[PDB]
């Protein structure tokens, strides 16, 4: 039996990574990371300069999952280069660095830099079109001229193999709209579904009062509240965009669903809320959970039943 | 201790009713709202003529809530204009019709033949701009220059105050976008938050096999999973539309979600996954627990805390 994952030019021992945002800020944070059971590791979404993010409280577990508006707290392009530069253990896993630039401009500048890094240590890109919780700063994805605008420009100044990370889309139109979009682009060869629920808002009943101190209360959901979305976007791209992968990204808190994620055409899952939750020992009990079902369905590989998902 | 509502020339003995497309496709259906203890009732969503819908299985119950693809099935608008017009007892509560025509050309056509009955008996309009499950028919609420030409349209053809069933949205532009377009237009004097979310996808490990037989699984979700979403709408759209009334719709299973909704800006509630999972006996237990929540916090009627939400 292997959970391994054959993509973008490396073998990855399992197919499991921490959702952008999540255990992955700080050196400390990437060294547990890496030292974790997971297959592979992204970075925070990072910008040119350093953020310290949103006033508290900016994150609020919840029965059903998580609502976040940190407001993208970061060291700055220049640490993550670094650490992918100098810092990360390549012979135990590849790593992801996401970069969520607020503008095309400042995209541009940071994927520039990546290059070098990318050419000397295999470094991949997941450029983010999706971050919900910086005030005046509209999500890009929802916005497909935008989307189609940074895409050009990063396929221009990076020039090698990328992936983008998606909010999540409720609309078949909207789907279609995507898709046409990315399939304009050769350069995007990952597609990574979703991103938080955008906008929602939690209230206490007991005080009357948001959980939530920036944008009114209002923040991005994630945990068991996206699953359905999440399955879906996989699977609506996984169709769309045959000449690219999809990662899965929501509501896994155990192998049962990454394995649904897998058979919608997930090649790699990512974990949010639930690492948020448990800490890097979940990824030890996601492989321990996820053989269990492909013991128990007699399948010896990810590839029997990738993207297999079943319709009537 | 008051649960009554006040609006739109009517007195409604309390905030609830059924959301649109639960128990209201049929005169039974509509009989058993009307007997319930349902401060109002809407019926389904119509068009010009009769549908009966997409082929099942269209609707699955979930742990945290429901995925349907109904698809419209309804007796078509002149089942409902007689009804409205001859059967509904307007005695014990007041009535809603629903109406989805599938162009503009369409939704006019019905809303003209509504007028009559309106004038006569008070029979109140939410236009649907939100059906998420017709294929090849995108959600019109998704489409601000559509979205304009309907209200144009209806408002022209229907010339009486009306409301509007609005999507579910997820970016603050979005918020500013659609208000934008709704204040336009003053006969749109309610807007209900939310629809269900478009276009999420259930699977079950069991079989590795979708859960509904349209649209390769893919229906709209409702329940526990919308709550968030739905307040959220609700708040956004209260306070950027001062001139209108925000219905509140999703995730209401409890008095407590009910307090949440209106606390969030809510005149009236409706209720669509637990009335269908519990049936309209549900309507005597959401006044209970309202009116529990109320006397706990000293609150004598709705409009003390309607809208009232607490931010940091
Ligand atoms: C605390 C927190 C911070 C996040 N930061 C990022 C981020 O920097 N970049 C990003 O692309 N997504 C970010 N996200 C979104 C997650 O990557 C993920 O898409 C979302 O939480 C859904 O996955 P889940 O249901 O496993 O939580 C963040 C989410 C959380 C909860
Ligand atoms: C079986 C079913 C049928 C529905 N039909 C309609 C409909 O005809 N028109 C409409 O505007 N919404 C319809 N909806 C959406 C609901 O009115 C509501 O917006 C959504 O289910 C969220 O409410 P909930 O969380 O209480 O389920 C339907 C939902 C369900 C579950
Ligand atoms: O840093 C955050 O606010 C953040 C960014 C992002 O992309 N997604 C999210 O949910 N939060
Ligand atoms: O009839 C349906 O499919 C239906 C219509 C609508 O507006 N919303 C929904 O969830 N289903």
């Amino acid at each position: 039996m292997s959970l391994k994952v054959n993509i973008l030019g490396h073998e990855f021992s399992n197919p499991f990574m921490n959702a952008a945002g999540v255990l992955c800020t700080t050196e400390e944070d990437l060294r547990r990371m890496t030292e974790s059971e997971s297959g592979s590791l992204i970075g925070k979404s990072c910008t040119l300069a350093p953020r310290t993010g949103n006033p508290e409280p900016r994150y609020f577990g919840l029965p059903l999952g998580s609502i976040n508006s940190m407001g993208l707290p970061n060291l700055g392009v220049d640490f993550y280069l670094s650490y992918a530069a100098q810092t990360h253990d390549y012979s135990r896993k590849p790593l992801f660095l996401s970069m969520s630039g607020l503008s095309v401009e400042e995209s541009v500048e940071m994927v520039k830099k990546l290059v070098p890094i990318t050419k000397e240590k295999g470094t991949i890109l997941e450029l983010n079109l999706s971050c919900p919780n910086v005030p005046g700063k509209p999500q890009v994805g929802y916005d497909f001229d935008t989307t189609r605008t940074y895409l050009q420009k990063v396929s221009e100044a990076y020039g090698l193999p990328f992936g983008v990370k998606m909010p999540p889309y409720f609309d078949i139109a909207h789907f279609d709209m995507a898709a046409a979009v990315l399939n304009d682009f050769p350069l995007v060869k990952f597609i990574t579904c979703v991103n938080s629920i955008g906008n929602g808002l939690v209230i206490d009943p007991a005080n009357e009062t948001v959980v939530i101190k920036p944008k009114q209360g209002f923040g991005g959901l994630g945990g068991k509240y996206v699953l359905p979305t999440a399955l879906a976007n996989v699977n609506a791209f996984f169709r769309r965009c045959p000449d690219k992968l999809v990662f899965g990204c929501g509501g896994v808190y155990s192998g049962e669903e990454a394995f649904l994620h897998i058979l919608a055409g997930a090649s790699m899952v990512q974990v949010g809320t639930a690492l948020h939750d448990e800490g890097p020992i979940i990824f030890a009990r996601l492989n321990k959970e996820l053989q269990e079902i492909m013991t128990n369905k007699g399948y010896k590989t990810l590839d029997e039943f990738r993207g297999r998902v079943k319709t009537m």
